């Protein structure tokens, strides 16, 4: 019994949702911008001659919208402990709660399973804000603890399982899946959380990159193309929800990917410390293949680590073309890309942007584009492999048997850590395995605020990217969401007048939730839109179908410690 | 079925630079706990005595290592400048590392047909809050304290090329990591695997995060089920063990310190705060554990708890327990109970390292140890009612009978419960060892290495020393036995001995300057020329020249002094700041 993917969320530079996410690698989109001038001041740090002492000579990133924004009323939290955690435990808050609402469930829904959590991290710069205040006596320390990420989510969400905060530096995500996918596998635990967050709080950390050469000089990923001479660094995080295939199919979830393997292991003592070990690199993934019971000409995709390095880009090839020692590779052509060309290289996060895009491509069935890459890297020989750089937006085709018949796609993703942490995994498709109006529409939120802005974007998105929809996929996954005080409802029967209706409003009832009103007076639509508007209960047509429509809005206060403005 | 046991093990802890300093303080049930030494910081600009005071410790109390500076970079390849601006965790876990090789009787080049894991938890990184204004004003470079170097740079000089992963649990990291390192070898992601935890205390930071949030106990201690318990202290440590198949280690040879009979880990879940111990967890989680060990409470022998000295802890803890224990007859079950940190305080990240030394030294000398603080207990946890005893008295660990009335190995379990409600449980079992080939005659070899002559003086002492006093019972073959398997450098010592007074005797005499006929030394070379044949002087005489020469199979072993390691100060010079 294999463990599948039935939900992901994240956000990613010029991203604040997946469906943003989705275009931006379709349009093959550049998201790459300067420091913004409201992190720091990066004059301040800043100096192109890479040989000038304790300066950065780069000043780019892959930038979340904004870090600072959180609603800590929401999760049980005061204004000033938001302010003094780091922005990685509140956005992985958010994150998780959007993971549970593109799986369709609940808080309520998972009380009765035991759902443990595996967070990857590898910076905690936050925590340098404030030292001194706080030493004087005159502030109170900032955080950053890594096990802070996992348990608060623990605690909120009531997961009971492992909480486990790892750092395997780029490959922490990947390391996170495979550990979450072992726990469940073993019993530890029945679903899984497996995350990755990465915020560039804090300029030092450009100082250290710099110091050791490892940036880009004009900011880019260059991802298996000429002229790379590093990386750019990026902000990210997100997560993907776990389950075994039989619990899947018993609760009619949507199943995006089936986990045939993952598997990690680390350079030993190869060129030197933090160089990459092509030798470990074919080992692991020559391990993942036999593991997923696939060979490479049943391969569909490769998201490859493509850091972007003169030199790392090479061993990374030289890496595969050695796990694939012993197969037959007449014929094969397997496309290859990296994510980081487009967001650049989203660090802890990494592994969650890769395994995302893979995700995306699977249920869009589109190869996206990959950047920079016009000339390859004169070290690579490509021609003499299967691997071709899918520098264009194309179909996924898929491939056939014997029979002629479409199989299902396959994906493999790789993370290597520069400090020697590798992780591979293994992902094939999901192939899925009616019922008639008039449907009703529930919606709710923590506040009248709140609900505006959800009913709005709810309106929006039926308008556009979700008119296509059917209405009784949308009444069914608006109902597994938790309800909350402020509350409202519309019968309907087509998308159309569904939106219709609530833009008439918005420019259809509307109540504050009550713990003990008046049942549904009979499975009658009109008469179930006011159960719920009062505060009653009531549950979806079990194994209706289901969409991604969008997440809470959560509020945007803005959290950030005063004196870290001492670098603006 | 094959079972998971533990091989080695390797730590240092307040007042004891090794496990033999260790065993001693435990025994004698000394109290490591001391004030904030001058030498990490000055604790006078940041102390007031009055809790109510804002952005002010109310103590001053810790368990610290004697020295956390020393290094030595040359060993380890790296140079001078890159130690001063790595986090001492990173440092001294490897030392750790390599003295648990040598502790299991084994090397990175016995280990090199192995696959090998590393899983290391850690929870707090402050060495990189110093020297941050001169990294930004240009002046100096950033400190470093990232989680996975302390286990990456492990896996490279090792040459580890199993799962190399850095974890935080906060206190329960060190189990997480023994549980992590456990399913990773029954899984086949490796087949020996180093687990341990670190942590070091290297900011006056750290004391004011944990006054403000009333963490530190008022006394700097941990009264372990004591009455008046009012909080924790911390304290420093490194430690790990290595972890192997029974097969595997039966098959080598090695020495055995326990079985592995389970580990568990979860979460308290939503419960009553954020940061709050969780009984009911805690019975789930330890019921979960004896489930998967397949045993009962009534055949358990030792119980090392938690055992944070806190008001609110130290009950639930015990709630935890007799929630585990519902459901189980315990009739006439009597089970000894008692807290590492009541000597040396809480070491954080390296709680459950601490906890786990602990018990692997009782299994190996059969001894229950003093727990501290606690001649009153702590009257609201009403233990009387339960199993559990405070074990506050030195007495020898009586094994419980079968039905036959023959002795059963002896069990023990585990806990560590992170304050954000991370929880870990591990039962484990003492190993009978196995009937014994019978032993090599005189004389013997005594081959000792070194990276250079300054090391090797102090081995050779070390060694003598510990030959005249806890290792005069040493059976000499199993000295020799034992430093056979320790890997081979430069500089060379041998000599020929019949038993150990007169290696002690040899070994004084060298250092003396008087030197013995007895006594060779060199530097080794390439391709020098094996033995000529397996008598002791033909042996002794081959390790001088450079060349290896093998431990005999199936010898048994015994725990020497480890590789002195060069203690060159390495701190950051810009850390001086916080001192006077």
């Amino acid at each position: 019994d294999e463990i599948v993917i039935v939900g992901v969320a994240g956000r990613y530079p010029k991203a604040d949702d997946l469906a943003q996410f989705w275009r931006n690698l379709r349009e093959g989109r550049d998201c790459v911008e300067e420091v913004p001038e409201d992190r720091w001041d990066h004059g301040r740090f800043y100096d192109p001659d890479p040989a000038a002492p304790g300066k950065a000579y780069a000043k780019w990133g892959g930038w979340l919208s904004d870090v600072a924004s959180f609603d800590p009323m929401f999760f049980r939290m005061s204004q000033v402990e938001a302010e003094h955690i780091d922005p990685q435990e509140r956005i992985f808050l958010q994150t998780v709660w959007h993971l549970l609402e593109d799986a369709g469930t609940s808080r309520a829904a998972l009380s009765k399973v035991r759902t443990g959590v595996f967070v990857g991290l590898m910076y905690g710069h936050y925590q340098l804000y404030g030292v001194e205040e706080a030493l004087r006596g005159t502030g109170a320390a900032t955080s950053s603890s890594y096990a802070s990420v996992a348990n608060r989510v623990s605690y909120f969400f009531d997961f009971d399982g492992p909480s486990i905060a790892l750092d395997t530096m780029c490959s922490s995500s990947l390391t996170a899946l495979h550990l979450a996918c072992r726990a469940i596998r073993d019993g530890d635990c029945e679903v899984a959380v497996a995350g990755g967050v990465n915020v560039s709080s804090h300029p030092l950390k450009y100082l250290q990159l710099a110091k050791g050469g490892f940036l880009s000089t004009d900011g880019r990923c260059r991802s298996f193309g000429e002229g790379g001479d590093g990386y750019v660094p990026a902000e990210g995080s997100g997560a993907v929800l776990l389950k075994r295939r039989s619990a899947a199919e018993a609760d009619g979830d949507r199943v995006l990917a089936v986990v045939r393997s993952t598997a990690v292991n680390h350079g030993g003592a190869g060129k030197g410390f933090s160089v990459p070990n092509p030798r470990a690199q074919g080992v692991l993934i020559g391990e993942a293949l036999e593991r997923a019971g696939l060979a490479p000409a049943d391969l569909g995709y490769l998201e490859a680590h493509g850091t972007g390095t003169s030199l790392g880009d090479p061993v990374e090839i030289t890496g595969l073309v050695r796990a694939f020692q012993g197969h037959d590779l007449t014929g094969v052509r397997i496309p290859i890309g990296s994510v980081k060309s487009g967001i650049g290289h989203a660090e802890s996060a990494a592994g969650m942007a890769a395994l995302t895009k893979v995700l995306l491509q699977f249920r869009h069935q589109e190869l996206v584009p990959s950047l920079h890459a016009e000339r390859l890297n004169p070290h690579l020989d490509l021609d003499a492999t299967p691997f071709r750089l899918q520098r264009d937006l194309a179909p996924w085709t898929p491939r056939v048997d014997a029979t002629g018949r479409a199989l299902p796609r396959t994906a493999a993703i790789s993370a290597f850590g520069a400090g020697g942490s590798n992780a591979h995994v293994i992902l094939e498709e999901s192939v899925p395995p009616a019922q008639e109006p008039p449907y009703v529409c529930a919606l709710s939120a923590r506040d009248a605020e709140r609900l505006h802005e959800h009913t709005a974007r709810t309106a929006e998105f039926l308008r556009g990217e979700g008119r296509a929809a059917h209405p009784a996929a949308v009444a069914a996954t608006l109902l597994t969401r938790e309800p909350m005080a402020h509350r409202l409802a519309v019968v309907f029967d087509t998308v159309d007048d569904l939106a219709d209706a609530l833009e008439d409003h918005l420019a259809v009832l509307t109540g504050t939730a009550s713990r003990a009103a008046a049942p549904a007076t009979g499975r009658t639509a009109p008469e179930l839109a006011e159960a719920w508007v009062r505060g009653a209960p009531v549950a979806a047509p079990a194994g209706a179908p289901r969409v991604s429509l969008p997440g809470y809005p959560f509020a945007r206060e803005r959290c950030w410690l005063p004196a870290a403005d001492a670098v603006r």
